[PDB]
């Protein structure tokens, strides 16, 4: 058979304002993001990618169809963010990833790598992912 692997990194970066922001108490930017691990245009592949945040959040299910393919927030707390990369091709199952939000302990990384398998894809698909 075809097997295709496209490797990735995803997490989060992150930023201390350097005080307090008296307004919202919020203390931290931070970019949250998926990446190929080698530089390549994923919406070749790619029909979107949500990043479901904290539902205190507005707007919380963000999309972006584009890359780079990250959301920029502030705030004050670490929690959970889901990934969800959706492809072109309706028969390639969505993968799912979960990232927790790395605030503290100069910039803050957490990131990780992971591969995104396709096995036997459509000869259409094979064609996208080259
Ligand atoms: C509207 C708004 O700013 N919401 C918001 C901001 C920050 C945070 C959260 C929600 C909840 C999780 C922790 C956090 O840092």
């Amino acid at each position: 058979g075809v097997t295709i692997v496209k490797p990735i990194v995803y997490g989060n970066v992150a930023r201390y304002f350097g005080k307090k922001r008296e307004e919202d108490g919020h203390t931290h930017q931070w970019t949250v993001y998926v990446k190929p691990y080698r530089n390549e245009d994923m919406s070749a592949y790619v029909k979107k990618i949500q990043f479901k945040l904290h539902e205190s959040y507005g707007n919380p299910l963000r999309v972006v169809t584009k890359p780079p393919y990250e959301i920029t927030e502030t705030g004050w707390g670490e929690f959970e963010i889901i990934i969800k990369i959706f492809f072109i091709d309706p028969n390639e199952r969505p993968v799912t990833l979960y990232h927790l939000l790395k605030l503290f302990q100069k910039t803050v990384v957490s990131e990780f790598y992971d591969e995104m398998i396709f096995q036997d894809p459509t000869a259409m698909m094979q064609q996208l992912l080259t």
